[PDB]
């Protein structure tokens, strides 16, 4: 009945997060788990932390020849160039349940190997809430970058953009950098910014608020909006009037937009920076219809081409957690831990059964001559 878990090294480029951290490895061993951890030079964690936490350290890629009873756990996808049979039970985000390009081939690997995929994205408690997601640090990182861009606009001319950003080793280091930029902006005479957050009550919302407090933005300067306020229906006057607008709500139905080029095109607009934490380029009904580009760490902002008012930019990065890969891992892995403790009963425990049955359903959709 004792479970062996094998933490696969991520092979997705620049993926520095991990599904189990040294702290959660340690708790799982205390609970009688046996844990192997692959050496991962891309991981934000040093291998030696897992060593001290009691893991058995093995080479990157060693899961491929591991005994068939080991549960292989990772965060992100397999190399699409690998085509060999998946024989193990795997725990990971596989991004193949939503008709993604190549989704059938993903599943064909498991089918051919008689392996099982328990998809992280669809582990839910009995009320159907996801047990583990990356919201909080998405909102934290997003806010951090909106302050940096707002501050950047106070200290540089419009013909310059916020430079390339990089992941940080810990939250303290991010806060200190944001704070430095921010104090420099205030030294020019800029007043302390007001920030509108839409979706203030979810985890991303709370992350954004937490960042602003820690940077020193007065609580009075933060307009904390959720459904109560947005159901009134847009466009919202409060958006061009804020210095920074952080959106944390995903909306994809044909409703009235939060704002538009018409409301933005105005010499009295104070808004300098929009961080769309929910940004999704494939949203048919983007409620902030002012940008088409999904921005990235090497080029984190895109101009909104206004015809009046100060220079205005959008941050639409869709991997904001990756700015703080250590804290993002810790929180995700902590939240995932009670479900991992149920792995000895995964044949019957609904959290695991839901994920297995769902795998089988998506598998049934795959119609291939090679299965005859």
């Amino acid at each position: 009945a004792a479970v062996t878990l094998h933490l696969r090294a991520e092979t997705k480029p620049l993926e520095a997060r991990a599904a189990l951290t040294p702290t959660t490895v340690k708790k799982l061993i205390a609970k009688g788990f046996k844990i192997y951890v692959e050496d991962s030079p891309q991981s934000t964690f040093n291998i030696n932390e897992y060593r001290q936490a009691g893991a058995i350290i093995v080479p990157a890629g060693s899961w491929k020849t591991a005994p068939r009873d080991r549960i292989i756990i990772g965060l992100k996808e397999m190399p699409e160039t690998d085509t060999f049979p998946l024989v193990h039970e795997h725990i990971q985000f596989a991004h193949c349940y939503k008709d993604q390009a190549g989704w059938q081939n993903v599943l064909m690997r498991f089918i051919k190997g008689h392996g099982t995929l328990y998809d992280l994205e669809f582990l839910e408690n009995d009320q159907g809430r996801r047990v583990a997601a990356f919201g909080f640090y998405a909102g934290f990182a997003g806010a951090a970058l909106g302050v940096r861009d707002w501050a950047f606009k106070q200290t540089h001319s419009d013909d310059e953009d916020l430079p390339a950003v990089s992941p940080y080793p810990n939250e303290k280091a991010l806060v200190k950098d944001v704070t430095k930029d921010y104090k420099e902006a205030l030294a020019t005479g800029a007043r302390k910014p007001t920030v509108l957050i839409i979706g203030a009550l979810g985890r991303s919302g709370s992350g954004a608020i937490d960042l602003l407090h820690k940077v020193g933005i007065p609580d009075a300067n933060i307009l904390k909006w959720d459904i109560k306020e947005t159901s009134r229906g847009g466009p919202f006057d409060e958006i061009p009037q804020a210095d920074i607008f952080i959106n944390c709500i995903y909306l994809s139905k044909p409703i009235a937009p939060f704002t538009n080029m018409e409301k933005l095109n105005n010499p009295n607009r104070r808004l300098r920076t929009v961080v769309d934490v929910s940004a999704d380029t494939t949203n048919p009904h983007n409620p902030i219809p002012i940008y088409t580009v999904a921005t990235v760490f090497n080029k984190p902002t895109v101009l909104v081409p206004t015809t009046a008012g100060p220079k205005l930019s959008v941050i639409s990065i869709d991997h904001l957690p990756s700015l703080l890969p250590r804290e993002a891992s810790e929180f995700f892995s902590h939240d995932l831990l009670p479900s991992l403790e149920l792995l000895p009963q995964r044949k019957t425990a609904p959290v695991w059964v839901r994920a297995k049955k769902l795998f089988d359903r998506h598998c049934a959709r795959v119609k291939r001559s090679s299965r005859l």
